[PDB]
């Protein structure tokens, strides 16, 4: 009745968050505060994300990926808010919210935070 | 003209193959023998998949994805095989690969095997 990895939910989560920051490094970002005790928040980070592809230093079209995971993550949704959009109208980040939002549903029993990164970033490069 | 992060491929392959290695953990395999000169060669990885959120120990459904990222991955597609396909039809699996190398051109300038392995967990769940 368990997921065949055999890891539990807290292992799950963390293992997601070592594989985060090794791809996405500087523009991942824990933003739990560290905690003098033995308790770990659910996990609160932010991604910068780009288009897909991009070259140069020069961006146009950007936004930050705001993942809240709840304890029974990825078996429920996070929450997704998207922060810091630039070179998008209001329009298209409540579509990619609401496409984040229905890609996190069909997503459930995986983690699904590097899915969602490729959807932004594929969804700014058509908007770019 | 380079990538926004300034990564080189060899640093933006390897920091790949940790996260892999850190979700998927025994799932996850480097095909490549441990080299005792400074030389590393081009990462060829097994990454056996199931259904998505597949519970319990007893398989039904299920495949090898054998991704070799070649010097210039992500900016080229990788060659990627299935093996030891287990309750899927010849046809299936033809469909699969075609539908992984489409993902694959479509995911160029951005590490994809994170998007190929869901795929094909979506995909092993629709014929599970």
């Amino acid at each position: 009745h368990h997921h065949h990895s055999g890891e539990s939910y807290p292992q799950r989560q963390d293992h997601e968050l070592q594989a985060l920051e090794a791809i996405y490094g500087a523009d991942f970002q824990d933003l739990r505060p560290d905690a003098c005790g033995p308790v770990k928040e659910p996990p609160e980070i932010n991604l910068v994300l780009y288009p897909q592809g991009l070259t140069g230093e020069e961006v146009y079209v950007k936004v930050d990926l705001r993942v809240k995971c709840p304890p029974t993550y990825p078996d429920v949704v996070p929450e997704i808010e998207l922060k810091n959009a630039k070179g998008l109208s209001n329009e298209s980040v409540n579509l990619l919210k609401s496409r984040l939002e229905e890609l996190a549903k069909k997503h459930c029993g995986e983690v699904m935070i590097f899915e969602l990164a490729y959807h932004v970033q594929s969804f700014l490069s058509e908007h770019n």
